[PDB]
RNA sequence: GGGGGGGCCGGGCCACCCCUCCCACGGCGCGACCGCUCGGGGCGGACUGUCCCCAGUGCGCCCCGGGCGGGUCGCGCCGUC
């Protein structure tokens, strides 16, 4: 350690940059999920 | 004599009447740019109805189309003791 302390950080550039996080759902995609329910509820229970 | 008056000048500057330019402002007309927000396609991918297709919603980017619109810039015409 005491004859060469210097760091030589490994070079880094390969990544293809995919996104395997999960993105934030937009306004209108929440805005229809209700009215996408409540048409699955209404239609369903206006039979039986 | 007094009073009154006409004069005796060339020149233009301003500018009435006939010509022709440079700006400013407006109007109308067109052109370019920026913007908003509406349609078709391509890709990324959300949601549910639907077996899917499709339907309803609509997000990221790329390609095309349309409607309105403020501002900026460019041009065309009409108006302005």
């Amino acid at each position: 350690i005491r004859e060469n302390p210097v760091y030589e950080k490994k070079p880094k550039k390969e990544v293809k940059k995919k996104r395997w996080n999960r993105p934030k759902m937009s306004l209108a995609q929440k805005k229809d999920r209700v009215a996408q329910k409540k048409a699955s509820f209404l239609r369903a229970q206006e039979r039986a």
